[PDB]
């Protein structure tokens, strides 16, 4: 009774997803602001840095990487959907048909103290992203046959509830992402709480409805130690999903 992963290849419209959730012109904008403040805190205020960050289930979005590119030499973006990766690549290659992230970029520049302007920030992100890869979090080797050095950080925003049909798969996915991480490496997860679906227009997608206790327990079971865990009550618009807030966590691999 859960969305099949092949539905992501064919029925997840990347430009419609961006239009629906990331236009930043709403509950969606309030959530985006909070996600950005947390990412800024992690990568710029806390010591989350290194040579390599792997972003898991990036979809067609870059917002989750804007603060990260200040702290990581290389960012690898990954997703199950080739269509999502193509939409991402349109922005990376600064193509005229690319999504306009400029209000989000400006917001991050403001958070970071206006040290740089939008164009410099976008260029820094474009230079950090060297690889755009296929991933499947449900597999023991999420990146398949593709070899990568162990990462300093694995980040995943709004992916794991959508990718995991049940709690045992969710715990296994956390172990699978851990295989990409160096010992003592950072795991950064942000996702919806108690959400059983989300919509992109008329297209419905399943979500695993987890509470904060189940998320914490799965992260400890998967071999991590939690540094901090935050719950926000703000939910997406009623037309989009049925979540009861969002969580953010930073953990280290044992
Ligand atoms: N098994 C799986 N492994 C990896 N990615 C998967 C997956 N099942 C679904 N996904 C991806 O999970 C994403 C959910 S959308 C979240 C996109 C983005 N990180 C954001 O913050 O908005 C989609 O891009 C979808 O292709
Ligand atoms: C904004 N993107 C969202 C939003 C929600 C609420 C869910 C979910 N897990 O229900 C998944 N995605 C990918």
């Amino acid at each position: 009774g859960f969305t099949s992963k092949d539905t992501y290849l064919s029925h997840f419209n990347p430009r419609d997803y961006l239009e629906k959730y990331y236009k930043f012109g709403s509950a969606e904008s309030q959530i985006l602001k909070h996600l950005l403040k947390n990412l800024f805190k992690i990568f710029c205020l806390d010591g989350v840095k290194g040579d390599l960050l792997i972003d898991i289930g990036s979809g067609p979005t870059i917002y989750q990487l804007l603060s990260a590119c200040e702290s990581f030499k290389e960012i690898v973006v990954t997703d199950y959907s080739d269509q999502n990766l193509q939409e991402l690549e349109k922005w990376l290659k600064a193509a005229p048909a690319a999504f306009d992230w400029s209000p989000v970029v400006t917001y991050v520049c403001d958070l970071e103290g206006n040290r740089v302007k939008g164009p410099e920030k976008e260029e820094k992100l474009r230079q950090a992203v060297k690889q755009v890869l296929k991933c499947d979090v449900t597999q023991s080797q999420p990146l398949g046959a593709v070899p990568l050095p162990p990462a300093d950080c694995v980040l995943s925003t709004l992916c794991l509830d959508a990718a995991c049909p049940d709690l045992p798969t969710y715990c296994r996915a956390l172990r699978n992402l851990g295989s990409l991480l160096k010992p003592g490496g950072f795991l950064v997860i942000m996702d919806a709480l108690k959400s059983s679906y989300y919509m992109i227009g008329e297209q419905k997608f399943s979500s695993l409805p987890l509470g904060r206790e189940a998320v914490e327990a799965a992260v400890k079971e998967a071999g991590y130690t939690i540094e901090w865990f935050e719950v926000i009550s703000q939910s997406y618009s009623s037309t989009m999903a049925n979540n009861e807030g969002l969580f953010s966590l930073v953990a280290r691999k044992l």
